[PDB]
């Protein structure tokens, strides 16, 4: 196809990547200037695990029954406090290396960089997509929890994603820097479900824009639609309805291509209805939905 | 299952901006020497048929212009080898990690660090293609990006980037400056060998699909080596060698499925396709996981 899920370089994170120990419990945690962030779950043991008090485990707890390192060495705790899914320990060392950072809480379908790691060692870095489920599609491993996803805008990392469990399906969730979960999840060691998975049509388009700007533009029809008529459709078909921000981050894909965000919808609206009609589009007879109109403009420019 | 990159922070402090002329590329800084591409020293007259060492004996260490960040790096000598210059420059770089240089075998992954003016921009997994390409994403000013793989503390530079072939694939050096591949570093458009499938590689991912539950291509039926292999051939897929069997023995235990077994389900595959069903996501058969970059994710 000419395509291929693209991380951002990972230095800018792998320069706050540190261990978080509480007990046996060792996760990762993201050193910030004097702050580490981690899940809050390092506070518990297998047993709180299944039906954790947060409140009451964190009473119990004092600065120096937290043990900070980066690699061998350790990073004194000088202050702690719990913001929803997350725990913040003040220490006493600013990170030198922290980078220009926000904290940003991403929508399904935007897609980010995550750098696994295990014992604050990072062991690689992906791409992946925000499903409608507020799931990603993750490989990590027991020792994962606190990696983190981001993606980089010159020089400004901006942090979207601590990794906090597993799902039955193989799925993974977690919440944002500010610790709220992506989903209905709840860190607890109970029994959850993925909700069932849509299509992200957002990024379908892009594909589709991304196909007719490399030359392969056979499925674009004369039609057009509103909206309201596209969004009703796609639901029928398992594709996510379309929001006033999806049709703006497609701005700069249409003005490339002089093809109006709605003719491109009744084109897809086709190929929903007709299916593909044993043609393919880059190469495939399958839609692509990890790519972001942003992720499309990166790699046709 | 994830094609996944190694962390790219130890080769970002590497990179570099080389600028000769109104040509500009990357080089990648080592201690006190900066290597990069010799084409950054053509123009367009010499593009077509370069002949380096009379255009290099024509140049002068203040015709490079090495940019690390907001610095400029004072180049005090040069040399050439193979298709890689090499700037010895009067600053050593202390975020030079240890490393060696690897001239990879095709079959084998890498990651690639993608880079513009000097500039870190993407990461991603790549393979030696049978034919000596790859399957990279790379636009003008990407050359001197490098591939690499990390073992440890130690960076094992094995790919430089000199080039992109009209088919969209891309070829390039190891860190001596020798290509992978029959192609050359002048401005003509070139061909590359019948491309074929990478066997243990797709072994290697079926086992993954395996390992996480999707099992529905697997067949009660077992093959020789011999018979795949013809198979194979006649698909124009890379024989399956015995080291390839014992290396595939981690995957073979784990799963309790031998190697012979999964080549007959491999064998049914390509006979019959896969029938609009997918394995761990895919419509195609992926050939860009090796062995052991199953069993490192898997553990
Ligand atoms: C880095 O300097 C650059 C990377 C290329 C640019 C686009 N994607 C890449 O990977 N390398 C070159 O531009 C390279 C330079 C020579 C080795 C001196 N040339 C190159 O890759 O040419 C691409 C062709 C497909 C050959 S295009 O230029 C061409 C040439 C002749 C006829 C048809 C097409």
């Amino acid at each position: 196809s000419g395509f291929r899920k693209m991380a951002f370089p990972s230095g800018k994170v792998e320069g706050c990547m540190v261990q978080v120990t509480c007990g046996t419990t060792t996760l990762n945690g993201l050193w910030l200037d004097d702050v580490v962030y981690c899940p809050r779950h390092v506070i518990c043991t297998s047993e709180d695990m299944l039906n954790p008090n947060y409140e009451d485990l964190l009473i119990r707890k004092s600065n120096h029954n937290f043990l900070v390192q980066a690699g061998n060495v350790q990073l004194r705790v000088i202050g702690h406090s719990m913001q929803n899914c997350v725990l913040k320990l003040k220490v006493d060392t600013a990170n030198p290396k922290t980078p220009k950072y926000k904290f940003v809480r991403i929508q399904p379908g935007q897609t980010f960089s995550v750098l696994a790691c295990y014992n604050g060692s990072p062991s690689g870095v992906y791409q992946c997509a925000m499903r409608p489920n507020f799931t990603i599609k993750g490989s990590f491993l027991n020792g994962s929890c606190g990696s983190v996803g981001f993606n980089i805008d010159y020089d400004c990392v901006s942090f979207c994603y601590m990794h906090h469990m597993e799902l039955p399906t193989g799925v993974h969730a977690g919440t944002d820097l500010e610790g709220n979960f992506y989903g209905p999840f709840v860190d607890r060691q109970t029994a959850q479900a993925a909700g069932t998975d849509t299509t992200i049509t957002v990024n379908v388009l892009a594909w589709l824009y991304a196909a007719v700007i490399n030359g392969d533009r056979w499925f674009l029809n004369r039609f057009t639609t509103t909206l309201n008529d596209f969004n009703l459709v796609a639901m029928k078909y398992n594709y996510e309805p379309l929001t006033q921000d999806h049709v703006d981050i497609l701005g700069p894909l249409s003005a490339q291509t002089g093809i109006a965000v709605l003719d491109m919808c009744a084109s897809l609206k086709e190929l929903l209805q007709n299916g593909m009609n044993g043609r393919t589009i880059l190469g495939s007879a399958l839609l692509e939905d990890e790519f972001t109109p942003f992720d499309v403009v990166r790699q046709c420019s």
